[PDB]
């Protein structure tokens, strides 16, 4: 475990964390697809044999010794908002249990169903709520990753908030 488990929000690539393992996006069929997961495949292309998994479900595929964990969120195109957020919260809750079966020390680790699968809503809020009910009981350093100048300061708000 991290001597003294910490959030931290960084605007930049996931596919350049400074951290033991990262969870990629995924799409359920393992494709490259695009945003965040074509960046790991760009990354970690060898993570990706066999790593397709349903919708809520996440599969960790090694890419040499770096662990890329992937999490499939759901499509809130195609998901009611009460199923969608079920499915985004238990993809979540096996985030937790792949860092904890690992050992890693730290994760990278990206908000899901915020970008092509959000439907056209924002759900920094619902999705970052959902990743701490998932990772608060793990020892790992959770490091945020996300892209936009907005998104940093709210998610670094939010953190701070608790702090
Ligand atoms: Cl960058
Ligand atoms: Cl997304
Ligand atoms: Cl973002």
């Amino acid at each position: 475990g991290a001597m003294a488990p910490s959030y931290r929000v960084k605007r930049m690539d996931i596919a350049k964390n400074d951290e033991e393992c990262v969870v990629n996006a995924a799409n359920p069929r393992g494709l490259p697809g695009d945003g965040v997961c074509k960046a790991v495949y760009k990354k970690w292309p060898e993570s990706f044999k066999n790593s397709a998994t349903p919708v809520g479900t996440a599969k960790t595929v090694m890419c040499g010794t770096y662990p890329v964990i992937h999490a499939v969120g759901p499509n809130f195109s195609n998901y009611t908002e009460s199923e969608g957020d079920r499915e985004l919260a238990a993809a979540y809750r096996e985030v937790a249990k792949e860092v904890t079966r690992l050992g890693v020390n730290s994760v990278a680790i990206p908000l899901l169903s915020t970008g092509v699968y959000s439907g056209g809503k924002d759900r920094l809020t619902q999705s970052l709520n959902h990743l701490f009910t998932a990772m608060d009981s793990t020892d790992a350093d959770v490091v945020i990753y996300c892209r936009d100048k907005e998104w940093e300061k709210k998610i670094s708000e939010a953190i701070q908030m608790r702090t």
